[PDB]
């Protein structure tokens, strides 16, 4: 996995793709086929982090571990709270897949 940070895609993904945020979205697109890509925050509660991850296993769908923590990463989703986790369902014109 290449060092860059993947911000300003995310941003992308933000302005031009399709997404939801919080665990009980993220849940259900990954279990519905819908999660191209999951992200979830270095900060994220351990049981969590390990529930998505094993969701995701299942449903073939790539997991993207944020090198930050939640206030990071509500900020590059534009949000003025913490967000431990996303699914992204269209990636619009960022090359983030």
């Amino acid at each position: 996995k290449s060092l860059e940070s993947i911000n300003s895609r995310l941003q992308l993904v933000m302005k031009s793709g399709k997404y939801v945020l919080g665990y009980k979205q993220t849940l259900k697109m990954i279990r519905q086929g819908k999660a191209k890509l999951v992200i979830l925050a270095n900060n994220c509660p351990a049981l969590r982090k390990s529930e998505i991850e094993y969701y995701a296993m299942l449903a073939k769908t790539g997991v993207h571990h944020y090198s930050g923590n939640n206030i990071e990463l509500g900020t590059a989703c534009g949000k003025y709270y913490r967000v431990c986790t996303l699914a992204i369902i269209d990636p619009g014109d960022s090359d983030i897949i």
